């Protein structure tokens, strides 16, 4: 993923 892979890092 180009966004999901980062989302998990966001944890907003």
């Amino acid at each position: 993923r180009l966004f999901d892979k980062i989302r998990q890092v966001i944890r907003k």
